[PDB]
């Protein structure tokens, strides 16, 4: 309701769900502490409707646990306190870094104060030419750009297993989450 | 997905998840989800810090499938393209109709034009006097109130099984979705 959100964005199949699964992985990973029920469940309900016409209608259903969860979707909270993971497939080449640009424009517009951590997944199945092209494109075309979010860090990981690289990303998500929350309290 | 959102709201344990499960269990038609993955997945990530005396909260993690799913959470869609299902437990009596008032004020604050369908669950374990007291309270204090959403319909159901009552609610939800881009009152 009040606490900070982590927004994981990128194109479908980039490895967002896989990455989160590994980031949360311990003994107590996904299901742990507090609620006996999911706070917000979002599912499509396709209905072969018949009111006047015989058309097809899909409703995007938001199932809220209670007041705290509904309050958390206030336009203020969605747009404000949020650290963004911008995720892309390293193995599909530097064209995927170009594909992050429209995402960064969309994040800046939606959440003007929100920092971004760039995560390149599929490190294990990328060649060093792809990694070199992606690295150079990030440093020259994405980092410290007026109209883009502040990119606090950028990582290249295999999102399917625990590694030193993933453990560092996890540490960075923690540190950048704590920092952002109370960071830049005033403006001169 | 498609444009219109159905927002199921009320207090924890009122039967929201049970009600939606029964609404979506329609005859014998098999289909599941549109795509291979959940469009928007929201889960709490409890994290523990090495520096103590600063026990942080959980991270509220929003996992978006792609562009269309992110686009769908633009405040314009979340506030102006939302139909509401306001759920309460009838077996807890008229106090739960009172507890809908703060919900209706919060829903009005999101958008003036927000339509609401009221649903009392637990009809199967509710006294006739409980139903009577709740029906009178709705019609007196909730229907056609300036400052509340337009209550297009109110329902009493056993949310755990199929019924003519639940079938009627299903058709109210469909009708209100198809009728959404129409004005309320004169
Ligand atoms: N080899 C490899 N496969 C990955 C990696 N990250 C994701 N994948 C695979 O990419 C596919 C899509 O992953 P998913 O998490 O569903 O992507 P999402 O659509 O962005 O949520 C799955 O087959 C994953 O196992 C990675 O770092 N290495
Ligand atoms: N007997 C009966 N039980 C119900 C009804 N609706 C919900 N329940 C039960 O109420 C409890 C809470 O339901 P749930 O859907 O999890 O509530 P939520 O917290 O509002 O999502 C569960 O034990 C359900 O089986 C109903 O109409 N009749
Ligand atoms: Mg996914
Ligand atoms: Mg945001
Ligand atoms: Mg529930
Ligand atoms: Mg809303």
């Amino acid at each position: 309701y009040n606490r900070m959100k982590l927004m994981i964005v990128g194109n479908t199949g980039s490895g967002k769900t896989t990455l989160l699964q590994q980031l949360m992985k311990t003994k107590k990973s996904d299901l742990g502490m507090q609620s006996a029920t999911v706070g917000i469940d979002v599912k499509d309900w396709p209905i072969q409707i018949r009111d006047k016409r015989k058309r097809d209608l899909v409703l995007n259903v938001w199932d809220f646990a209670g007041r705290e969860e509904f309050y958390s979707t206030h336009p203020h909270f969605m747009t404000q306190r949020a650290l963004y993971l911008a995720v892309y497939d390293l193995s599909k080449g530097q064209a995927e870094v170009d594909a992050m640009k429209p995402w960064l424009f969309n994040i800046k517009a939606r959440a003007s104060s929100s920092p971004v951590i760039l995560v390149g997944t599929h490190l294990d199945v990328s060649d060093e030419a792809q990694r070199a092209a992606c690295m150079s494109k990030i440093t020259k075309e994405l980092l410290n750009k007026r109209g883009f979010p502040a990119i606090r860090d950028y990582h290249f990981v295999n999102a399917t297993e625990e590694s030193d690289a993933l453990a560092k990303l996890r540490k960075t998500i923690i540190n950048e989450s704590l920092n952002f929350k109370i960071r830049d309290q005033l403006v001169v």
